[PDB]
């Protein structure tokens, strides 16, 4: 019904409403542009890492845009294996592959259920897999992990952020076996929960799915994993499962990996100290991988400017990684700060960095008490220099 | 190589070593007789419950003994679907089905990978599924749950009892995400961990796998589940996940479902209070289901005498269900009891019942302190009446 261009690719897709949500359940969503940009860059990383032709998988292909962009915008794709259980998805995929002048022997199209497609006896493992489902990726995790080759990378997407973010706690518990926290850094909590789920599902088969990148935007999470083998690597991941105690009254938070160490009352104001998790308390970004994404993105004109700005902010953020973060407006609302300095400036007072999660959010190695102390200080010297 | 008879069935199987373990990794193991007896009785229960023809599945069939015994020893089996990825397993299966004069339209034989076999578009759900793998059943749980029909029953077996029982804690953590306890009731802890794993895997799809029967013998666990639907039923199951704090010094134990309530030191002697779980702290036996198994077993001459004795002991045990149990010899060794009365008699002093888990084990509603008090009393009045 409509032809659109994304990057180097041209595709035929059904017409799209005047406006769409970030997680719009449609055949093709242009608002997922950044997501697909990251996927392309992620594959190019693997290309530079392996230095050889790779086989990539697109189990939930829809229009086939990702597989196509992989073939056109990267250098090492030997063959792309795209799949979709939908018939017209198949038809549209066929026509899109031909529309982009892609040689037949460069790709395969399948109309199987994702898990069947992945668990096929290929005789080889996928170097790169992009899992982009409507809602939760849980039903496909195990099949993906098993189908992937050692050292391979998983490009993952999840749009069921509502349960993960604490809006639907019971739903979150059933699917991810964890208690979410609907706070100012709820999106990070959700991501860390998703990561924990992915790791434990793969851990069942002694497969180590190491998280190397995380990105949250509106109603979708974007994750990157690298598959490794060995029970010791799985163990090292499990050791990085933990809990987050959070206080809704004063926003105090602490990481707990020892079951004996839970506190009922918030040490600061004495309010209820809620428990989030279990979840991933490790690093959200691999410095090298993130840095590559940013540098490689700057070399590509077909990469969205937004993707580049996001990658710059995430690079800055990855150099000071913490569990949870602070939101300036929430802190200021707590201490009634006379004037709120721009977040770029505000972070300096806390020796911290900006976070992509929230506009006025920031990470810092300072303790909660130290942060509040900084707020009071800034508050006092602002009132003091105001006569 | 050898023909053997079990129940009403006659089968051809490769010759078996003079002696075998309970979990012997062989084509056919006669030591699993009791297990298959329970499976048959379990199916007959469903027959009496539904009152209609049912479709049963045997994803890991091997010799095809289970599917055959189902067809021959129950009344409601419409069609049996047996499967095995092994070629000679297939060949042997074919010949065994024909050997027992089973009509072709009464069964189907497949040579697919279990998950593929179960996830096939059958156009119907299985009323009864028997999962009997070498080692852990984890890799098949989700496929089984999805393939089963609402109200259907799962006949499950697990031979990886070593990790579940605490012999290999790190291995247990990777596969079941839980800390085992290598104590006197380690086998119950293992079963409860397995149950928790099964429930959470099915919970991912809003499927409620309710445990209705548990049996531990040597190096294998036997479980029965009934599939139900609705998020509320899944929630009620999740609420029954918990932890077991245990003390290796004095054998004190307590159930903890509240993360805030963990104790570092054993309240009795002050030694380290270890933590087992998370795991299933609910009932291990459905009274009605268990009672049927016992009564129906007594009507069948082709059912092992051992199976009948076990079912009688388990029926007795199911009327006083607790989390964990006590072992007389261990308690006596702690207080140095002059003479140990037979377990049948000993249980009376504690107002408890015998447990199938261990010969001299027993369950009781008395608190740990009360139990030890009983031991000292019995000890004193035994020494007192001894002049
Ligand atoms: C969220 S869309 C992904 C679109 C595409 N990956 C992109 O980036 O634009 C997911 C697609 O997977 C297909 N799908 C959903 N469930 C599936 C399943 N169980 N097996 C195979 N394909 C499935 C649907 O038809 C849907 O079009
Ligand atoms: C433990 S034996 C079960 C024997 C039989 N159920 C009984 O009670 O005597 C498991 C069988 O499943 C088969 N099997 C193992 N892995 C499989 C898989 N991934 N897919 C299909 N069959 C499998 C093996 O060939 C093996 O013979
Ligand atoms: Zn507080
Ligand atoms: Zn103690």
């Amino acid at each position: 019904m409509e032809i659109v261009q994304e990057g180097i690719a041209k595709i035929i897709v059904p017409e799209i409403p005047k406006t769409v949500s970030s997680d719009m359940p449609v055949f093709y969503n242009p608002r997922m542009r950044v997501n697909r940009d990251l996927a392309v860059l992620g594959l190019e990383y693997l290309c530079k890492k392996l230095g050889r032709p790779v086989k990539v998988a697109d189990p939930l292909s829809a229009s086939g845009i990702r597989a196509i962009r992989f073939l056109l915008e990267t250098s090492c794709v030997e063959k792309a294996y795209a799949n979709d259980i939908s018939s017209k998805a198949i038809e549209i995929m066929k026509e899109n592959f031909k529309l982009n002048n892609i040689p037949e022997d460069r790709y395969e199209i399948h109309g199987m259920e994702a898990n069947f497609f992945l668990r096929k006896e290929w005789g080889f493992g996928f170097d790169y897999v992009d899992l982009d489902p409507f809602g939760t990726p849980v039903p496909f995790i195990e099949s993906v992990a098993l189908s992937m080759k050692r050292g391979g990378i998983l490009s993952l997407t999840a749009t069921d952020t509502a349960p993960l973010s604490g809006t639907y706690p019971k739903t979150c518990m059933r699917r991810y076996m964890a208690r979410p926290l609907r706070n100012e850094f709820k999106h990070e909590v959700g991501i860390r929960i998703l990561i924990k789920k992915v790791i434990e599902l793969a851990a069942q088969y002694d497969i180590a799915m190491i998280p190397i990148f995380a990105y949250s935007h509106l109603h979708y999470f974007k994750l990157f994993f690298v598959k490794e083998r060995g029970v010791e690597k799985v163990d090292k991941l499990i050791e990085q499962f933990g809990y987050i105690q959070y206080c809704f009254n004063c926003m105090n938070r602490e990481v707990v990996t020892d079951l004996y160490k839970f506190k009922e009352k918030c040490p600061h104001c004495g309010s209820k100290f809620h428990i989030g998790g279990p979840l991933w308390i490790g690093k959200l970004w691999d410095e090298e991988f993130t840095n590559f994404l940013y540098e490689e993105a700057q070399k590509r004109e077909e990469i969205e400017k937004e993707t580049k700005r996001i990658l710059k902010l995430i690079k800055e953020e990855s150099q000071l990684q913490t569990v949870g973060f602070y939101v300036l407006s929430k802190l200021a609302e707590k201490v009634k700060l006379p004037a709120q300095p721009p977040i770029r400036i505000a972070v300096k007072f806390f020796n911290g960095v900006r976070t992509h999660f929230v506009g006025d959010g920031f990470r810092t190695n300072l303790s909660f008490e130290e942060v509040m102390k900084k707020m009071e200080e800034l508050k006092e010297k602002q009132k003091e220099f105001l006569e």
